[PDB]
């Protein structure tokens, strides 16, 4: 099958963040015996994995940067990188960071400049500057575009060239519904039928060269298209997660912490009620819904910064202690210490 | 101020639960050099507190049980109970429970029979069988009635005898909204003016003889009445919490566990965001609202029992770990262990 990668990515913000490495990229370099994979990033890593682990035959990358200032940094041997990532990546990440930052001081931002350590040509990818050319006959279009208002402008060029029923994906840079609405603008066209498109995500939830994982939004694509993507993603990325589009943000953005805490709570609370009190799941859910909705309404009513002045965190200490059994016993003692520090 | 306690309570369910003791009652009994307080329960404990610690000299208790089988168990000395609660209450609670269970086997339920260990008369309360008599001229009416359809029937018998502006409270046996709707039925009465009533809660969120705490619902009483009840409650019960009526249930009922976990989550998340990313509280709130609303809607959508088939608990491990800093570091490691156990 034909995969069109639209957007190669730039390394500058990964380096500037100060906290990323190539753990995943190094990992798959070893898996396939190809050291140059070790220093791929972004969409080039994910393309390497789909070609070399999932068996996707043809891969094109389209980016205007190729014909502009596409810089490959050849300072670091692939093998020294692969090496340091066995023991400790922080032996080598600082200098890589340092070098990228110096080059990024003067280099224009994408699509005028981009920083890479392995050229996608060395990986056996077709490279192109024409989006429209890249998407003709693609079954799987992986978009990786800048955040904000340029995406509709970028997409509207090649949307008519998109093969009917193709899988079309986005990453961290746009929410699914906003990505969908761009295709939805054109629903009614009989010649290519964009209503037949399977719109979803291939969102890494982290820089792809660092963590082997992908997140696949459900709600727009057909079930078949989701299963296929999930299968490819499981083989390519190692860990795949399919989930409602409406939960992609809550799961992947800064609020992931709150979504984790709350979901752990719900599951633990549910199990304590069904296993220990022996009530039906519905009784748990009816209690949980009122509890979730009301704490949420409080926050909205008074402001997240003013909740304590309205609900003393200590209020929960002398009531929740009697729910400290079953699966809730795993989390409640940690919650009591927190509530304890914050009580009036 | 005249306090009218309506309903003395029965010990049977406290004993039968196997997990209550007299720690609070013993503590006040010691505070005031009055051993008989040690084995009070329910409303008698709270009226003893109000009188001995909060200066409420005038206390009437009304309950039809007084003319029925009001049964006082004299098998246990107060001084031994007080003794046992200093180090370990379980050295005396089992025999107390055994005796209560025995007597309860045959004794009819309230208001036909009730089990106490100290008669409210021994604490210098007026005792009566006439609710109408008790509420006449009362400033604070504390109701303590059976769960369900009888409360309206009980209330309508004396609602016209209620001093305008009086503070009227309920505890665990009825939601604030339903309590308030009873009085709302009589709105527009020219002489009794029930619209002036200050309706709220005096809810111990536990059996009051065990725990020194009270939860006071806001939304239906004046600011002044809440303030007054709060000050009285703090003196009498030791800990007082005033909160929106809409949170009474989430805080005090079986979902208290989930409200605790979520609230701790929201607070930790907020701090990790504001103290370590430097963003306004509104930026954290926006994120928090989407996350809470969407996890809640997934639960309602697929069922609490089927959440894991739609969102792999493991999905959160590869994203939320980026947020494991600041206050969220206090709770996240525990949450990671739980989600790890539960992943697909
Ligand atoms: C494209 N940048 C990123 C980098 C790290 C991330 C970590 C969690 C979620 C989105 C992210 C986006
Ligand atoms: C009247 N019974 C109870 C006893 C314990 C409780 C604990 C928490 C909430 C309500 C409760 C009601």
């Amino acid at each position: 099958m034909k995969l069109a990668i639209l957007g190669a990515g730039c390394y500058r913000t990964h380096a500037a963040s100060g906290i990323t490495n190539f753990s995943r990229a190094c990992e798959v370099a070893e898996m396939v015996g190809k050291p140059e994979i070790a220093m791929t990033h972004s969409t080039i890593t994910m393309g390497a994995e789909l070609k070399e682990l999932a068996g996707v035959d043809e891969v094109v990358v389209a980016d205007p940067v190729f014909d502009n200032q596409f810089t490959v940094i050849d300072d670091f041997a692939y093998e020294d990188v692969i090496e340091a990532h066995k023991e400790d990546p922080e032996k080598i990440m600082p200098q890589i960071r340092e070098k990228v930052n110096e080059v990024a001081k003067e280099l224009p931002k994408p699509p005028e400049g981009a920083i890479h350590f392995t050229h996608p040509e060395d990986l056996g990818f077709e490279i192109t500057t024409d989006d429209r050319e890249a998407v003709a006959d693609a079954d799987f279009i992986m978009t990786w575009f800048p955040k904000g208002d340029m995406q509709p402008d970028i997409i509207n060029k090649f949307i008519d060239d998109i093969k009917p029923g193709a899988i079309v994906t986005h990453a961290c840079t746009i929410p699914t519904t906003k990505f969908y609405k761009i295709f939805e603008q054109k629903h009614g066209d009989l010649v290519t039928k964009p209503e037949t498109l399977n719109v979803t995500s291939y969102h890494p939830g982290a820089v792809p060269e660092m963590k082997g994982q992908v997140y696949i939004a459900e709600g727009y694509a057909s079930e078949d298209a989701i299963e296929t993507l999930f299968e490819l993603g499981q083989k390519a990325r190692g860990n795949a997660y399919r989930l409602p589009a409406e939960l992609l943000g809550p799961v992947c953005d800064m609020c992931s912490a709150l979504t984790a805490i709350t979901y752990a709570g719900i599951l633990s609370y549910r199990d304590s009620v069904t296993q220990v009190l022996g009530a039906p799941a519905s009784f748990a859910q009816m209690m949980a819904k009122e509890s979730l909705e009301q704490i949420t309404a409080l926050m909205e009513k008074v402001g997240i910064d003013k909740m304590e002045e309205n609900l003393d965190p200590g209020a929960l200490l002398g009531t929740a202690d009697s729910m400290n059994f079953g699966a809730s016993a795993e989390i409640l003692p940690t919650v009591f210490e927190i509530l304890e520090k914050r009580k009036k």
